[PDB]
């Protein structure tokens, strides 16, 4: 796949609709996070703002096959406000930490999506990423080789095993993702 990072403020209308539809299909239809909706397929919450950073992966036909959301911890974020109890410690508010959420890929698919997210966050000054991740996804991160470690004990939410996860943007993570080591 090919990755596209959107960090220019409010998403253009067509991208917002296309991403919203892809998210609806993954998080609502696939994972069943909400009941079926009516009208346009759209999945968005209070964390989708003009300042939100997005990563979209597109296949050979230019269709979305992956997504990711990046938020600075110095501003409101999901783990902080919604799932703070998943953390061993209090939720961080630092320029060096960004939250990765709504991460999905439609194996060697996850890698490019993660690389784009890390690269972007690093260029914005982040030294670590944090976020609630399915343990199955946590295992892929481990296999990919990034330096991921737990920020809390695992818990099964509505039948889905997840855990607050850290990803250190260090030499190991950068190398595993084929990114510029200088980003360290
Ligand atoms: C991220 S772990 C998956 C759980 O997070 C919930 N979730 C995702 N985003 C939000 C949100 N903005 N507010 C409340 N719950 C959320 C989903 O409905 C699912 O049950
Ligand atoms: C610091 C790690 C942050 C990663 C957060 C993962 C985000 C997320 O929404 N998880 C998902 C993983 C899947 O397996 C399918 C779609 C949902």
């Amino acid at each position: 796949m090919q990755t596209f990072v959107h960090e220019a403020g409010r998403l253009p209308a067509h991208i917002a609709a296309e991403l919203g539809s892809y998210r609806y299909r993954v998080f609502v239809e696939q994972l069943g996070w909400q009941l079926p909706s009516e009208d346009e397929k759209m999945e968005r919450d209070q964390y989708d703002r003009d300042d939100t950073v997005y990563v979209l992966g597109r296949d050979a036909n230019g269709e979305i096959c992956g997504c990711a959301r990046l938020l600075p911890t110095t501003r409101p974020y999901l783990l902080q406000e919604v799932f703070p109890h998943l953390l061993a410690d209090e939720a961080p508010r630092s320029a060096h930490v960004w939250e990765l959420s709504r991460f999905a890929a439609t194996a060697w698919s996850v890698r490019p999506m993660l690389a784009a997210a890390v690269e972007c966050a690093a260029r914005r000054g982040a030294r670590q990423l944090i976020g609630v991740t399915f343990c199955s996804m946590e295992r892929m991160f481990r296999r990919i080789g990034v330096h991921a470690h737990r920020a809390g004990a695992p818990v099964s939410i509505d039948g889905r095993m997840v855990v607050a996860c850290w990803i250190d943007i260090d030499a190991q993570t950068l190398a595993a993702l084929d990114l510029d080591p200088a980003l360290c």
